């Protein structure tokens, strides 16, 4: 009897495993396609089933982080979501911080994407009049030519600034989105996605 | 492109499909083993992944009405709790209602679950002091000697009257977990269980 549980809670682990293998693909693939809707479903979902999910292999902790990643970068402009226990951390913040834990190369498109987010982390708050909260969020985040300018934009107020078109949010989401491609190509031989394209190409 | 995205979004479907059976399974045995908590991240787990499923066989409709029925069975006791868009309508109620529909045989066990259903969805009431909603809940079920008993004890005020010893909660629940003996029987040769049991076995 309790070794029959014990077989069958080990049977949910990894069953649980398999399903948060198959909600990330669906997660990365919402994203790269802009399908909003079906992102916060799938987020909705991945949620609950990391919360009955205990011991995690590194793999599994760096599927997670991928997934928590995605969700603040897609509430990156909602300065009302509160990610962290500390309440003044920003979407974009929380999503930097993921960056800098995934166990993952540090080629030169980590780099781009992580000092995109940095930029934007400002630009976000400048953009709805928050000025001090972007000389805050810069505090957090900085702490030279790169750091001075965005310091001089901050202190001037300068919203629209043309540093901000450069390096515009647009370019930010499309580095992801690079990033986000390989991801897709990794998982999409994971185990739940390969049965079920198994079954969907013998029906054709 | 567009070919492409339609067989994902197919093979998505099928995943979804065999997510919600290992869900139920696992739904269904912590209602068994009487496991709060693991039912209750169960449930959240298996709303998540219903909402994300569109058109839906009668198997997986009527899998979807065990994981209702027993989240509404689990909560009998909770009068706040709403599961309609009618507001009187009580947790019990509510699963009456879902026991109604739900299309399987109509045997002993079917006929003692759904008066012993009817009989606690008044004794609830009456142990709560809500003896108007007693009288209300009676009206809503009971459209003839089984019917008087009731109504006699609901103008007497009778809470702890012998009556709902005979027919007690525990009674209900245990006569629940006989038909989820079955369910868990049927559904344990479902895709996810199986092949998750497999691998587990490989390792023993
Ligand atoms: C707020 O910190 C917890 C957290 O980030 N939770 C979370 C997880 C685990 C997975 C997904 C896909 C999304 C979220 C919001
Ligand atoms: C309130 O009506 C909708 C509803 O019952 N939703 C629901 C579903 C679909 C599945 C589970 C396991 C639990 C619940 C509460
Ligand atoms: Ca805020
Ligand atoms: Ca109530």
């Amino acid at each position: 009897e309790e070794e029959d549980a014990g077989l069958v809670a080990e049977a949910e682990a990894v069953a649980a495993g398999w399903m948060l293998d198959f909600l990330c693909l669906s997660l990365c693939r919402a994203f790269r396609d802009g399908r909003s809707e079906d992102f916060r479903r799938t987020r909705n979902s991945a949620e609950a089933i990391i919360h009955g999910l205990s011991s995690l292999t590194a793999c599994q902790l760096r599927t997670i982080y991928i997934c928590q990643f995605l969700t603040r970068i897609a509430a990156g402009k909602t300065l009302d979501a509160q990610f962290e226990n500390d309440e003044r951390i920003t979407p974009l913040e929380s999503a930097l911080m993921i960056w800098g834990s995934i166990e993952k190369e540090h080629d030169k498109l980590h780099e781009e994407i992580q000092n995109l987010i940095k930029i934007q982390a400002i630009a976000v708050c400048m953009e709805n009049g928050n000025f001090k909260e972007a000389e805050e969020v810069f505090e957090r985040i900085f702490g030279m030519p790169f750091k001075s300018k965005l310091l001089m934009i901050i202190s001037q107020k300068d919203t629209f600034h043309s540093f901000f078109q450069h390096f515009s949010y647009n370019h930010m989401m499309e580095k992801i989105k690079s990033y986000v491609n390989y991801v897709l190509s990794e998982k999409s031989s994971t185990f739940l996605m390969k049965a079920a394209a198994k079954v969907v190409e013998s029906k054709r």
